[PDB]
């Protein structure tokens, strides 16, 4: 027995907050959080307790310590066949990773609609309040490995995995409302611009280098979601805090046959809440799990990210009363004039046992669509129509990925499909072709019908010659980025102006960011001229000249495109770092921790080592990370409680966790003696918005602290921060 | 035409350095760089100027910009032969990575020996002084995904494929002298340990999890290699700037059919350096591709990476003349007890044009020997030959994979193989079989010789029970560690001290950690005191009676184990940061470049902002980078010359750029006016070492930057960084 007896190996098996317990498969951490998909996995799971190690083909094996050989200092025997077996699994674990999104963080939950939409959808999902549907939902970047960080700069994916009564339906949408590019045949065009580049494969996780923004600035299509990835939607706080759709036009069919036009929309419950940039660069270097963690340990808290789905719906005679395309997807539906329309909430309440057998082998894939939905002509989404079926081939072995468990339909399923590599079902059916008389016709198809029914398109109209041709409604590039930028806060701009200057300063052929430029000034002079000057580039006078793209429909600005211009924050399941000496005021660590939990806000106690500390009222005090290991990057504030200062007044660790905080906008509160640090930070005596002081954490202190946080950020603090050597 | 006019598309086909120029692909880059591999690859290298786009059938595209569709708005069609070919090979880009050393750099070169070995060896191309054997290498890391980051704290992988006339020969080692474990059987056990933990897959690219220090402290084994991997070892400054070791004694054949008992080592021409852990860490954030990037720009800069190699050689009579078992992979030969005796030099001098065509796919194997080499019982080394083979048949797509160009042999192959997915050798033999009359036995079989003979293995004796059993003299797992930890500085020791606590500090689970302690106080009682002090714990009185181990054959310490201990540091190849301003002394700039030229030490301007400044006697200087796009991590030195200082003094981007610098032990030179950042990084006005400052760039200021360069790094500095916020 090598376990340690007061048995602190194993984590109970109940919510406990991030870092208070080791991270557990789902199944031992909350074996009674339970749906319908969980429970049908059960029969493959596999236990370990009381069993005896084995071979592959269930015998004991003696000695896992040593191969077979003549004499104990000879050769390798080749009948060992324990040792083979061993090594071959090995050698063989792993499969090719996702083309694109192959870097990846997955969870199981359930969805549940508000109200039977039986009246737009005959899906039957949808059709009545309390029909609870299993989901899996695997949030993504786009660019980088399944090896690479997760807080670059890129869009991210929200694939949403649906078990249907009669169906999978995967929901397989971004954190963006648009897309790049129009049509699928640019797709491979497009993501190897993005990709490392092929000659030497740099750079990994970034759109920052040549061969992108050499396809950005001949492609002005791309111009609407390159704005967004430059904004900070493209460094979100968490896959809690991002919004989701599914960006292109869909269709929803109700049992009468009508075709209501539809687009999808995820809203978080957490609020939307992005990084800023010098933070998110440095945190894919202090922890490239960042996503992923907070992930996984909000879900094992009792934090279950939560997800309210919505519909823009427009009838289908208004296809064509907006300015843009419904059918393109570098267009969005501003809020303005079409509203987004609750439907119901997704919960995601359960980590997977095994990342690899549940999150690397799912295979989500939006022809996935049920009886009640169907597609439209945008030629992207028609394009993707063929590759997720595709890629799967090689990525998951073969044509049998369906019944890899985790992509199992909870649903019946039968048909006469037969045969290929490693089938696991054995079918009994004595015919394996329809029509046929020597098993009565089964399994038989099923006509169309309001519920239970056979899948038929819509028998939408066609006409027109066979042409490889882009439809003239597409080709406006420059009206929706404008849209976009006008919507955004004054501090969300300069960002914008950042991420563009900072991405072009790292390409090397200078012609590529004078042409990047131009297409700027085609947006707005403002962003233009802005980033020009970050660039060293002065715009020509016919540049200044160029007319402004046209409003949308009227509208000038739209406040829903923005993170933050309307409030939407929450401070449940965020992290404060507490920052610790040797002889903490205890009065003060009671105030906080009290005010923290009645909010459900997590605290991480820092000091300069591990192991404990002991307060003034001599209570013992459990460190959780060094000042280096769990930098200010990690926390959304910070509060330094009283006591004796001087221990850490002097660290360099100490101090430069308060200068990163400040630098990147967070709050910081400071306690009796510990507001000495306002010097480092060069906070005046007379204080300043965004740092809580008083004389100790009891009173308002605590609540101060918490306005701040439920704002995200302190906007008002950046014309301070280019002074700070941080 | 999309190019510019004036050409900057294109880099020049001549040396340039970093920075200068974008990268190309090496026959672009170095068209006249050749040797007999190059050459050979001839016939599938594809151009690309002046053809037409095609189908891979060889039909020429007129549309590349559109899906085929009925109307022009309408459905995609799938009689679009183009669109599903260009897609499906997109879909299936992705190949599985290698289930170790997944991260990868590679490049091409040659060999050469200095004298002949035939005397010890009838390896053939060691045979021959002015034989030329091309090589290709690729250098890794091992725990990290294809995509993670280079400058992670790890073992480095160093394999070098010889193309020799008598075929393939690999040396796949690591930049260590030995490995954690002593019998292959154990080696999934290991991996799994480091690897991500299976359960949600975190952490990537680090061992500072608790699985590993688990397994750790279960085997002893482990101690020494972790030793190893805790010191600055871990952290390579590039890999330029490491050694390699072939780890397993190895046998010498020569043509009297007489053994010699080899150890394999590379001494790296540019010397041993590394980072320091904080400057390694927020490296793989500021760039993770750091030493990709060095690679590939010191080829094209025509600074080769160079590589002597050497034989530590054992007669067989004194196989057991040692404390330790020669053929224990956790044991390394003492250089003062067995000399390292120069055989060779390789220069690496091209890089490869396709990153996947050349590096994913190439495959190495340490079972590659060829005639005049042998194998050992090594436990590990003996699985090891399972692996190497077994894994390409997944990895690769099956047994062929020796005809993926950059894998094939340069000299003659025949025998009597056929078939397999992708098979190109058509062969036009009657016969698949032999013995055979109807080819009369061609290709036939050839007697052991001096040379140009058959492979026979060395009839070494064999005696012993078939046992599942490690060898007794295996069962010592302190000495070494212990000849490590006091063969290094007090900075190094410093530093591993420091990694151990690190690391240690993410340990979730606090038994492991005090296990761990227990190990090290087997090891040295000072390193165990020093770690357990920054993790709270305290030892024991029995863990203070201890007694330590003995030593190695009498050897206390070994010099060689150090990184710089015996001095070794060359400055060529090296990079400097320059810091601008809008009116720089052009006396200055002209003195320091001058004198950086001199040593082939390169710079990069930077600024707040990219494009030009004029310098005051109205030169216009181009700026490299901003001071956030090439942070001090990416530089050996900083030079700030005098000018009008009062553009960049108050800028703190500018004064962190010295403070990270000052604390990661970098050299910094001042010019001027530019003397007055000494208040930045707390330096008194009389000076210290390690910052050189004069009244101008010119007297001895540029000798004393370079000399302090080719010292790596001021060590002395360390007691005053941690009064440093940075
Ligand atoms: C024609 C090619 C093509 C095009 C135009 C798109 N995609 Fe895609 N997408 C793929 C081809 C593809 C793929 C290569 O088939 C992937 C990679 C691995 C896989 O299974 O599907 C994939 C993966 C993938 C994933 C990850 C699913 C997972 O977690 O496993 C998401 C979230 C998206 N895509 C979302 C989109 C969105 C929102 C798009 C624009 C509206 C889009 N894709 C366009
Ligand atoms: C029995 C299993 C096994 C054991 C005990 C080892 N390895 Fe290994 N190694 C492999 C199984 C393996 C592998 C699984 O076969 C890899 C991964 C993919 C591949 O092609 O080979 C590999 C890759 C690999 C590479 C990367 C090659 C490349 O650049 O493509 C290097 C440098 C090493 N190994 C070096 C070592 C050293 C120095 C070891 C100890 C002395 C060692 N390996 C033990």
């Amino acid at each position: 027995s090598l376990a340690p007896e007061d048995g602190s190996h194993r984590p109970a098996a109940e919510p406990t907050p991030p870092g208070a317990q080791p991270t557990a498969p789902g199944s031992l951490k909350a074996p009674d959080t339970r749906n319908e998909k969980l429970n049908s996995l059960e029969d493959v799971r596999k236990g370990s307790e009381n069993y005896a190690l084995t071979t592959n083909q269930g015998v004991r094996i003696a000695d896992d310590q040593n191969s077979l050989r003549a004499g104990n200092r000879g050769p390798t025997l080749l009948e060992d066949f324990i040792l083979r077996e061993k090594i071959t699994h090995f050698d063989h674990e792993r499969i090719p990773e996702r083309i694109v999104h192959a870097r990846g963080s997955a969870a199981h939950g359930y969805f549940q609609p508000y109200k039977s939409l039986s009246d737009i959808t005959k899906a039957d999902f949808l059709s009545d309040p309390n029909k609870i549907t299993p989901v899996f939902v695997r949030f993504s970047t786009v660019q980088g490995g399944a090896g690479s960080a997760d807080t670059v700069r890129d869009i991210r994916g929200f694939a949403t995995k649906f078990y249907t009564e009669e169906g999978i339906f995967d929901l397989v949408g971004n954190n963006t409302p648009i897309f790049f590019i129009q049509d699928a045949h640019k797709f491979p065009d497009f993501v190897h611009a993005v990709k490392p580049e092929p000659h030497w494969a740099i750079p990994q996780g970034q759109s920052a280098h040549d061969t992108f923004w050499d396809y950005v600035s001949l492609q002005p299509e791309t111009l609407h979601n390159v704005m967004w990835a430059m904004s900070d939607r493209g460094i979100p706080r968490s896959y809690r805090t991002m919004e989701g759709f599914g960006i292109h036009t869909f269709r929803l069919i109700n049992a009468e046959g009508k075709a209501t036009f539809v687009r999808f929309h995820w809203k978080p419950l957490a609020g939307k809440a992005s990084l800023v940039w010098d933070e998110a660069q440095k945190l894919t270097g202090r922890d490239p799990d960042f996503h992923r963690r907070e992930l996984w340990e909000a879900i094992e808290a009792g934090d279950f990210p939560e997800y309210e789905l919505g519909f823009q719906l427009i009838p289908e005679e208004d296809e064509f009363k907006f300015d843009f395309d419904l059918l393109d997807p570098t267009k969005l539906i501003p809020e303005e004039l079409v509203p987004v329309q609750r439907v119901g909430k997704m919960v995601l309440n359960r980590n997977p046992d095994n990342f690899f057998a549940e999150n690397e082998q799912a295979a989500f894939h939006p022809g996935h669509i049920v009886p009640g939905l169907d597609f439209t002509n945008d030629p992207l989404l028609q394009g993707r129509l063929f590759s997720y079926t595709d890629t799967q081939i090689s990525r998951l072995g073969g044509p049998n990925f369906h019944e890899i468990p985790i992509n199992r339909p909870t649903c019946p399923y039968h048909n006469f499909q037969r045969d290929g590599m490693h089938r696991m079902g054995i079918d009994t059916n004595p015919a394996n072709y329809e029509p046929n008389s020597i098993n009565d016709n089964w399994p038989r198809e099923t006509p169309p019908g309001p519920k239970r029914g056979g899948f038929e398109s819509y028998q939408e109209r066609v006409e027109g010659n066979k042409v490889r041709e882009r439809s003239p409604s597409f080709g406006e590039y420059y009206s929706h980025p404008r849209l976009f930028w006008l919507s955004q806060t004054p501090f969300e701009q300069r960002h914008i102006v950042d991420g563009f200057s900072f991405e072009l300063s790292k390409v090397v052929r200078p012609y590529i960011r004078e042409r990047v430029v131009d297409q700027l000034a085609h947006i707005d002079l403002t962003l233009a001229q802005a980033v020009a000057k970050n660039l060293g580039i002065e715009l020509t006078d016919d540049q200044l000249n160029i007319t402004p793209p046209p409003d949308v429909n009227g509208l000038k600005k739209d406040p829903s495109l923005s993170l933050y211009a309307i409030p939407d924050g929450d401070v449940k399941g965020r992290v404060v770092a507490i920052l610790l000496n040797d002889e903490v005021r205890s009065a003060d660590l009671l105030a906080i921790l009290k005010a923290l939990k009645a909010k459900g806000v997590h605290a991480k106690l820092l000091y300069s080592r591990m192991g404990e500390v002991t307060a003034d009222d001599g209570t013992v005090l459990p460190i959780a990370a060094t000042f280096a290991g769990a930098p200010s990057l990690t926390v959304d504030a910070v509060i330094v409680p009283c006591g004796n200062i001087a221990d850490i007044a002097d660290n360099g660790d100490a101090n430069y966790y308060l200068m990163e905080a400040y630098k990147h906008l967070k709050p910081i509160a400071l306690a009796g003696d510990a507001r000495k640090f306002k010097a480092t930070i060069k906070i005046a005596d007379q204080g300043e918005e965004g740092i809580v002081e008083a004389d100790s954490a009891d009173g308002s202190f605590m609540d101060e602290l918490l306005t701040l946080m439920a704002a995200h950020r302190v906007w008002s603090r950046i014309p301070k921060i280019d002074k700070i050597p941080a």
